[PDB]
């Protein structure tokens, strides 16, 4: 083991100050991704993303965002431990293979707007989804994650151009839009050579309707790429629209509701047993929510 | 048909255009090829690429890249132009750090002389950047992952504000973020997103380096101006002190633009034993046609 009960495999992803590999969970055989980050070379600003990215990702627990494992903390580095999605980027997908059918927009689609809301109603809004943000598992479920302005302001709802307010769900709903116009058209509705051109386009709101766009999908297109924020419904609101839910006539796309906790799960609190735990320690690392070794265990269990 | 040019490397490519290397054969001399496929272009790609070879043809400074030819077809646009050899001043940082205050200096004035000499002929760049300064042989300046890979760093705050983006005042504002980056070998206004990067455009304030002259800040709270309407212009800002520093004999002003020389006899005799007319050399310069006559006349005053 490299680091607490994972063996590092390769390296996925090199950030100027942060890396991600690809690890083995020793007890388990199980695959998961580490994101190794070195806080010595951190600035003020990053360190409160760093740990505000933590408080997030500790709550979240949804079947289309990456799920985390466990947390280990040293004065200079810290540990992401997480879900490994190995289908790649969404991005690189319809670069490879072209738009997508309606059919199958809509079934990621379905599973991005899920999590989106789902994060909304835990008063979490994301703020700068994007493509990269968007990751496909082996089964090709979506699973939600040279600079940062690489492929940025196409994602950028109006408002930041106007030097309006940059910080309600209402950010995320314009972007699932221009989300929702590269899955079916396999391009970006607002696009430039540079940053005038890209916000004229922005501002202006109007994008190309491909020929071979359906009206139902356009008409959904309609409810996202609202340029006043004030006027965007909640996300909530857009899982009713008609074309999201073709084919779901039984299945109206609905907030997801968590299951219910299981931190007592005799299969695994018995298998841990065996290996050397105490039950007490693993309800607590459970109910406290601790992302210490112990609940990476039970998780990683499952 | 480009023979009158022996193709060497590859320098660059893009989705829809390619930069070789290529010997002109009259002369030896190396240049840049730029082969653009204009059927693969939209019309505002188009726009831009007409508008940069009008910009281009009118353009004759010893550190703006020289244009020596241009080949038309229905399908293709060919720009001959001059070669900078020593890459960009962004990789150059990369590798060196900093640059000391002199030497940062006799770049920017060669910078500021460049812009400011647009700025006489009404030629606004609009998107100054850290990619569009190289370098020669001899470290002079010539001014030359998608398009928004770095470019936000350099906007003007206007951009953000809903004000008007066309002024020789942004230019200004880019200006102000180059000297910075020359001197300190970082951005003064960064993030790890848009909303971020907005903030601190916004609110003009950057981080003064310890080793940095109280000159040099002057010079940069000259440029970094939030108001556009504000903002002097490059003409004033070269009479400014940390600009002059040995140079009282010699301080920077206006460029002048040489008296046209395209009677040259010894450039027209020479081409005329390579087997020109007089007569098409003539009309070649008098008529800036930017042809092959005009092309071989321009690479003989190297």
């Amino acid at each position: 083991p490299h680091i607490g009960n994972y063996r590092l495999l390769k390296t996925i992803g090199k950030g100027n100050f942060a890396k991600v590999k690809l690890a083995r969970h020793i007890l388990t055989g199980k695959e998961v991704a580490v994101k190794i980050i070195d806080k010595t070379q951190l600035n003020s600003s990053s360190l409160q993303k760093l740990f505000r990215e933590v408080r997030i990702m500790k709550v979240l627990n949804h079947p289309n965002i990456v799920k985390l494992f466990e947390v280990i903390e040293t004065e200079k580095t810290l540990y992401l431990v997480m879900e490994y999605a190995s289908g790649g980027e969404v991005f690189d997908y319809l670069v490879a293979h072209g738009r997508m059918k309606e059919k199958e927009a809509r079934a990621k689609f379905r599973q991005i707007v899920s999590a989106v809301q789902y994060c909304h109603q835990k008063f979490i809004v994301h703020r700068d989804l994007k493509a990269e943000n968007l990751l496909l598992d082996a089964d090709m479920n979506i699973k939600i994650a040279l600079d940062a302005f690489c492929g940025a302001p196409p994602y950028a709802a109006p408002e930041l151009f106007q030097g309006k307010k940059y910080d309600g769900p209402e950010v995320d709903v314009w972007s699932l839009g221009v989300i929702l116009y590269t899955l079916v058209s396999g391009s970006l509705p607002f696009d430039g050579q540079n940053l005038k051109e890209l916000r004229e386009r922005v501002l202006r709101g109007k994008y190309r309707i491909p020929f071979y766009m359906s009206t139902d999908c356009e008409n959904l297109l309609k409810k996202f790429l609202i340029l006043n924020p004030s006027k965007r419904g909640t996300l909530e609101q857009i899982m009713k629209d008609r074309w999201m839910n073709v084919g779901h006539e039984d299945d109206e796309l609905k907030p997801y509701v968590e299951p219910l906790p299981d931190y007592k799960d005799p299969r695994r609190t018995e298998l841990m047993v065996s290996m050397g735990y105490t039950r007490e320690e693993i309800q607590d690392s459970l109910v406290g929510q601790r992302y210490n070794e112990v609940m990476a265990t039970y998780l990683l269990l499952g």
